[PDB]
């Protein structure tokens, strides 16, 4: 079982200047329930982007994708491609617009955080991955986040 999750604004963009363009506290509890106790996968950008002093995510195996052979990633796993990535039985695919869209193939369950935020995209922005008709969806209600922002969590699976 391979799963993807990330958190997208309406528009579909998930990241800009390396960062996540928006503020949204709860994300980081629901994002830590789906994921906590697996293995987690990321590209090397978005390994980057995490804060050091939350790097590597704890209570999770941190695998990180990278092109060099020589990488540093204290506390996590280099891979250099995805097969080495994916052994893990239950994954979850946490990151990179280019990791989502490497991984999309071999997903079966995708968790996706909307974010009710005008953020037209722009080019060179990270975009989340445009899920076809082969994927079922069930799509809670919207809340109200602390932020402001208006939220919803969608649950997709196919098999
Ligand atoms: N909103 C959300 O839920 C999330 C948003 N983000 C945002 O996403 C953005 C980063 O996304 P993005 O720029 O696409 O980067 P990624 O996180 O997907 O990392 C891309 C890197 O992964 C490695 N890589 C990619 N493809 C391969 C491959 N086929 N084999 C081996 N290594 C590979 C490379 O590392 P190298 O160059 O080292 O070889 C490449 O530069 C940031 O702005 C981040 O904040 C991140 C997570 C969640
Ligand atoms: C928990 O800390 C972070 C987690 C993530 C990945 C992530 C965060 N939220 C959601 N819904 N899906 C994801 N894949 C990405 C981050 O920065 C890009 C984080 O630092 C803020």
């Amino acid at each position: 079982m391979v799963g993807l999750i990330w958190a997208q604004a309406t528009s579909g963009v998930i990241g800009r200047g390396g960062d996540i363009p928006w503020r949204l506290p709860e994300d980081q509890a629901h994002f830590r329930e789906i994921t906590m106790g697996h293995t987690i996968v990321m590209g090397r950008r978005t390994w980057d982007s995490l804060p050091a002093k939350v790097r590597p995510l704890p209570g999770r195996r941190n695998v990180v994708l990278s092109r060099q052979a020589d990488f540093m990633a204290s506390g996590a796993e280099v891979v250099g491609s995805l097969e080495e990535a994916l052994t893990s039985p239950e994954t979850w695919v946490i990151g990179g617009g280019q990791v989502y869209a490497l991984a999309l193939p071999y997903a079966t369950r995708c968790e996706v955080t909307e974010v009710d935020i005008g953020l037209p995209r722009e080019a060179g922005d990270a975009l989340a991955p445009v899920l076809d008709e082969t994927w079922r969806g069930e799509t809670g209600e919207w809340r109200f986040s602390r932020s402001g922002l208006r939220y919803r969590l969608y649950s997709y699976h196919r098999s």
